[PDB]
C-alpha cells in the first residue's frame, strides 16, 4: 500500500509543493488517497511574493 509522500519516477525528484526546473514536476504522487499528476502552477494566496510549485491537475 502507498502512503503520503509517495511519487513515481526517479529518486530524488520534485515533490507536491515544490520548485522545479522548466516546469515539469514528478512522474505522479499519491495525493488525496489517489495517484495523480503534478504542475508547476504559479499563484499566490493572499500573499506578497507569489512562488510557483507542483500542484495536482
Amino acid at each position: 500500500s502507498a502512503k503520503d509522500g509517495d511519487v513515481e519516477g526517479p529518486a530524488g525528484c520534485k515533490k507536491y509543493d515544490v520548485e522545479c526546473d522548466s516546469g515539469e514536476c514528478c512522474q505522479k504522487q499519491y495525493l488525496w488517497y489517489k495517484w495523480r499528476p503534478l504542475d508547476c502552477r504559479c499563484l499566490k494566496s493572499g500573499f506578497f511574493s507569489s512562488k510557483c510549485v507542483c500542484r495536482d491537475v
